[PDB]
């Protein structure tokens, strides 16, 4: 019932009884964990319960739980649902549930400044261009020239499910990808499919190595529109390193501004499709995962060439000298224009704050131990030696299916 | 109820139907995850049961399935086990269970290796100085001048609880740790409990930082005695970096062996709480966890130093460079003097084939995640990208509470 986490580096010992609350399954059973798997409409007798849950959560957080205020809304909500089929969440109600989505989100190792999000209400938002102007300004507020502030655009929530408004970019800001006759692909591997979907649409590729990809919104369910975000409104960082003049040769650039843009927020059983959200990044997302996955930038080699390493035999380490390097590039070039960054030494240990925050004014922090140590140095960041309860807290950020495996057009 | 698993670099996808045959439970339900939780005597009733499914998984490996060799195999156990309250398992039995159990052994990532095991079956054991000379001849066949051959030595199967076989160091071969008045710690954090019972016990300490400790032995739930591995057998190896010259000044060295000592091996239902087992090691485990751990030998700081590297801001990523270069000094002075080590990059790429290997012979493969992924540059190598799906099967290597924790000392 009440669960144990111990620290081992520390021995300090959290009790979770957070986990009780929880609700939503985990992928999990008494027989099999899985732990590492990436990927493990409502009626009105589903969507009530599910309303209550949270308006009793809402009421209780702002000390009037049972009062007066409780119980109305809570009947009005009622008559609304058992009317309309359906609800509509107060200003107060819409940004405490976006608030605590990110507060749930145990995949997320920022969640230290889970309070400080800004949400922008876009539910009055009706066609693709209407989204556009939302994105941008999103856009610019986030970025804010380079002292990036959270936030989150929340549009209008699903209804019947042919009228669900969605961002088919995967991210607001990122570079398309293109499968070259060489047999290899330029640009970013990972937007290879959607690199060309926007031109199965009319999108003119400029065919370059960091082409910012152009936004394809849909809203009220017809089809998506392509839009190309304003370039002042886009920051990018070039890549430099603080010793090897030659780093900068290597022609590499990322943009400042990391914006989720394809997942579903989930309030009181009302479902957000199209909710982007941006904050600021972790210097491994770019320096560890998008510059030396295999799959994606794949740069290790030629960062090893210009530095004459022995690539000869892996037990000389030439891989994770260079992903050192390569790292400690983007943490130095966005530091020195001044774009918010963090490094993982710095960002794992504010989680670890943040969790024992969260143990003992919540009594408890849903993590998900893979997605929260670093890609690199995992040892030697504090969350690794972090035991970590993972379990689904309700309001949420939910996966959904790419819209073009949906889209009837 | 199929199981798929995905492979995010190579898009490869394999289906798990091993996981069926799972009893043990995961620590896990539907509602909590407790993947990266580091720890989430039998009666007649219940062992025949597990004997039968394990003798029933023995005789179809050798496909004798359903045989009368089988049946009366059965019987005979099952005679046995009503007569006696247990049962002993045939030469061939005990192989075979004791390579199984690294076979399932979730956590560990160098089961490539698991059927070249070499069994050395110490049932006969009776006292503490017949498991001092078992462990010793364990120690050298396995070190083979530092050309490692993977072992397990195999003391009596535990009966009425009261009789226990236990080696109480937790690796055959470790460094002596000692808390100091001044509150510093001298030596291996790790081993200080251990090393004051061993104090305790008799052991006069040289007081270094790498002195290799007593091994500690108890037989038959007898007290434990004290014994001094021959130096001789002691292969270690000492530190040195192929750039920096200065590296070997820090006065480096490790043991060439890890033996883990402390676990409990299940097979048939029979539990074995002494069974020191032993490969060669990955890096990292010496070089990012032994040495870089803030609860281990720490020496992050005193590299950096000497690297002159800015230790001003985090940011600089200084503990990574120096980790780094740490971990190639290791993996140098290893190979140079001939003693098996592989690197994280060679390990997990060759878990990953044995993976896939396993998935198409026997239905899937067990996986821990959370250990499997190295230390350092967990990304970079292909393990990172790999879905697994860890159960418990058996046979299968446990964790044992500490023997000063349970012993009722007899004086
Ligand atoms: C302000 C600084 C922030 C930092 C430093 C941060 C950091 C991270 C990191 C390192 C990951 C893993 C990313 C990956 O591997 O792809 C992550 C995941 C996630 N974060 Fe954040 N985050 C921040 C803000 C936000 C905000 C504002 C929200 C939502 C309002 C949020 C929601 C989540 C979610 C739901 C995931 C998992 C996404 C997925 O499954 O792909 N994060 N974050
Ligand atoms: C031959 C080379 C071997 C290599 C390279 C290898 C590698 C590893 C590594 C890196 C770990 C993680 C250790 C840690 O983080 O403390 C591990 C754990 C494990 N290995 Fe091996 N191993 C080998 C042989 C064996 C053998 C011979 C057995 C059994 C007969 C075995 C059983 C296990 C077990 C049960 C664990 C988990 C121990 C624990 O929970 O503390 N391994 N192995
Ligand atoms: C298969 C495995 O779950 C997968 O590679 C995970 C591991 N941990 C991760 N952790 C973070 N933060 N982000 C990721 O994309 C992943 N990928
Ligand atoms: C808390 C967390 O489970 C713990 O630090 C684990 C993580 N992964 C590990 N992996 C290996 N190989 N060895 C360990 O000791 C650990 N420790
Ligand atoms: N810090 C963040 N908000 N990250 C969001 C995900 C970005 C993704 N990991 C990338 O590197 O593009
Ligand atoms: N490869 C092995 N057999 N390892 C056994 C465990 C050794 C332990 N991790 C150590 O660093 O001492
Ligand atoms: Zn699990």
């Amino acid at each position: 019932r009440f669960l144990k986490v111990k620290n081992w580096e520390t021995d300090v010992v959290l009790t979770d009884t957070l986990h009780l609350k929880s609700t939503l399954e985990t992928g999990c059973t008494e027989h099999i964990c899985m732990g590492s798997i990436m990927l493990p409409v409502r009626t009105k007798d589903q969507l009530f319960p599910l309303a209550k849950e949270f308006l009793d959560q809402y009421y209780s957080s702002i000390k009037r739980f049972g009062s007066k205020a409780h119980m109305d809304r809570l009947e009005e909500v009622n008559k609304e649902i058992e009317s309309t089929s359906t609800y509509q969440l107060k200003d107060t109600e819409l940004i405490y549930g976006a608030k605590h989505a990110w507060r749930n989100a145990s995949r997320c190792v920022g969640r230290i400044q889970w309070s400080k999000l800004q949400v922008f209400d876009a539910r009055d938002c009706t066609t693709a261009h209407g989204m556009f102007n939302y994105i941008c300004n999103h856009v610019k507020y986030a970025t804010n020239k380079g002292n990036l502030r959270s936030a989150i655009t929340i549009f209008p929530q699903r209804t019947d499910g042919k009228h669900d408004f969605r961002v088919w970019n995967s991210q607001l800001i990122r570079y398309a990808g293109y499968k070259q006759p060489d047999g290899s692909t330029l640009g970013d591997p990972a937007n290879v499919q959607f690199t060309e979907i926007c031109i199965q649409q009319g999108w003119k590729a400029p065919r370059g190595r960091f082409d910012v990809l152009p936004l394809l919104l849909q809203a009220n369910g017809n089809d998506p529109e392509l839009f190309q975000i304003p370039p002042e409104l886009v920051l990018e960082v070039p890549i430099r390193h603080p010793k090897f003049d030659w780093f900068k040769d290597l022609g590499l650039k990322w943009y400042g501004l990391p914006a989720v843009s394809n997942m579903l927020l989930e309030i009181g059983g009302l479902e957000f499709s199209a909710c982007p959200f941006s904050g600021w990044y972790m210097g491994t997302e770019i320096g560890v995962r998008d510059y030396c996955d295999n799959s994606r930038y794949n740069i290790l080699e030629e960062v090893a060439k210009k530095m004459d390493l022995d690539m000869r035999k892996t037990s000389s380490l030439w891989k994770d000298q260079a992903l050192v390097e390569i790292n400690i590039a983007v943490l130095y070039s966005f530091q020195s224009d001044k774009v918010t960054i963090v490094d993982h030494h710095s960002a794992t240990e504010s989680f670890i704050k943040h969790m024992e925050n969260e143990y003992r004014c919540r009594g408890g922090c849903p993590a998900d131990w893979v997605w929260i140590v670093p890609p690199m140095s995992g040892s030697i960041t504090p969350v690794f030696h972090q035991e970590m309860l993972n379990y689904r807290l309700t309001p949420s950020f939910e996966y959904q299916p790419d819209p073009w495996n949906t889209h009837v057009w």
